[PDB]
């Protein structure tokens, strides 16, 4: 019951295997190739969650045998955008798998995202955005972390993916092992393009320091904190107030 | 007496103000704009060191009034390459200033480099290379950290520069605040171009993990560890053996 779709036209169908692994029959992709899914709640438990991007029945890693997603009509999604539209933060405590055609995946939740033993399967690029998507004339234009001080937290059990990983938030607090083909961590109050080019940056009211403890196992690591007055702190397992 | 030039044709003239701040009259730049200085020892103490890249007398920050460097004939260096050719590691315990025309600066020492409260003044780009420069037909071709397991250590008093910073070594162990316009840390056993493009990478005999504790205050941070079996560990103030 961790994932609760919005009642409107962008809410996908969600069902759970024996109360466990959640399967999301994502909405039909639009002309941009984006399946834009909106949620009142988005949380993944230990048993994980599957985005059904399959045109034929088959074998998912987390859920076993699944039928095709009948919301797709001949064309799978290129980008699976999951947007939390409520005030509820997200907790990711297990794996998220794209079943079927490999895609990019984005979770946006301006209220905060916590990962702890989460990961992304069959994703070419996975992005966790503590912010909102920006739409203009019905097209995705990018993302915004403006006027937001909430946290992308990564816990001691870490985050694993074979694909590219973007960590996009006002601030990050990571305490575990991050594994990805490449890690990009862009922090501060910013607007971004769809590709996470930084388009603009605000000066925050107070410091937005990010903290990293643990390890990073990746081909490339890039970190950019655009907040004035702020930095990137390489922490031990606690950061006590001074 | 921390800096001891080689006796040959690339050894600069070195003198100390009252036994304190060391002033290096760097050798004449070659047709590539490189002043290629070779040393039996290169160490900077608390009072700092000055590379004299000045065509006229003037005011250095660390040493006060200095005469022009008569080794330059009308043309200042573009790149000040400082190569330790002995087995002695380098310790940088104070600031290093380019007096006169802003230049790029490189210290190469395959035996190890330790920074602790060091920094770089009036440098557009400063590179610390635990490795050797590569020359072919008399021209600088790049740098090599191949077949080397030594350490670029950065201590609790940190490293500060207004320019770009490259940290190039088999492994890095940093325990302080690193301040730079941009930080690039490329670790593992590699060959590099003159611009620190990674041209090739070796598989080391044993793990080459790098460790970072402290903080990074920069516009851009990039870290690449090319060593198989190895990672980037975000440490607390100790990393005890497990």
């Amino acid at each position: 019951n961790g994932i609760v779709p919005d009642a409107g036209h962008q809410g996908p169908d969600v069902s759970a295997v024996n109360g466990g692994t959640q399967v999301i029959n994502i909405v039909t992709p639009n002309n941009e190739g984006i399946s834009h899914n909106q949620y009142q709640d988005f949380n993944v438990g230990k048993p994980g969650a599957v985005f059904n991007n399959a045109l034929e029945a088959g074998q998912s890693q987390l859920a076993g045998h699944l039928n095709a997603n009948s919301n797709l009509n001949g064309q799978a999604a290129s980008l699976i955008l999951n947007e939390v539209v409520s005030r509820n933060p997200s907790f990711l405590l297990g794996q998220a798998e794209v079943f079927g055609i490999a895609a990019e995946a984005v979770l946006s939740n301006p209220n905060g995202i916590t990962c702890d033993g989460c990961g992304f399967i069959n994703t070419s690029r996975s992005s966790l955005v503590v912010g909102n998507p920006l739409f203009e004339n019905g097209q995705l234009k990018g993302y915004s972390t403006l006027n937001n001080t909430n946290l992308l937290s990564l816990g001691k059990n870490g985050l694993n993916t074979t694909g590219l990983l973007d960590l996009i938030a006002p601030r990050i607090d990571s305490r575990g092992k991050i594994t990805a083909a490449e890690i990009s961590a862009f922090t501060g109050q910013n607007t971004f393009s769809q590709h996470f080019d930084i388009l603009s940056s605000q000066k925050p009211v107070s410091a937005l320091d990010s903290y990293f403890f643990g390890s990073m196992q990746s081909g490339r690591i890039r970190i950019i904190n655009t907040a004035e007055g702020s930095g990137v702190k390489l922490a031990g397992h606690h950061h006590h107030h001074h």
